[PDB]
């Protein structure tokens, strides 16, 4: 058990997720991909970070499911909107993260930029 915010910072610093990166050396500001789907389904690429959180919460096996390729995709596909919803709510509930800029409008690279709260005491 770790909090989402600490979990997420570990993923950011990993540099393993495209679009999920630190924006300064000081590591006080980072960006998080933030696509607007609406009606549209999430493909696998759209859901990489959301899926990581679900696996973290034991809501999805780390290896995925042992189904055939088409049925494997569709099984995940049908989970991805809830995963996206669960992640974003968790991020909102992480008061440590202060939204600084909202670039989710840009379709070639929609993301949101957060800063670490300058009043973390204990
Ligand atoms: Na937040």
């Amino acid at each position: 058990r770790v909090l989402f915010g600490d979990w997420l910072l570990g993923e950011v610093s990993s540099g393993q997720y495209e679009g999920l990166q630190w924006l300064n050396e000081a590591r006080t500001v980072f960006r998080v991909p933030w696509k607007h789907f609406g009606r549209r389904d999430l493909d696998e690429e759209d859901a990489q970070i959301f899926k990581a959180w679900a696996v973290a919460r034991g809501r999805w096996p780390p290896s995925g499911v042992n189904l055939p390729p088409p049925e494997a995709e569709a099984a995940e596909r049908r989970e991805r909107r809830g995963w996206k919803t669960n992640f974003r709510c968790a991020l909102h509930s992480t008061g440590r993260f202060i939204l600084r800029q909202d670039n989710s409008g840009d379709p070639v690279d929609p993301h949101k930029v957060y800063e670490l709260s300058r009043e973390l005491g204990s």
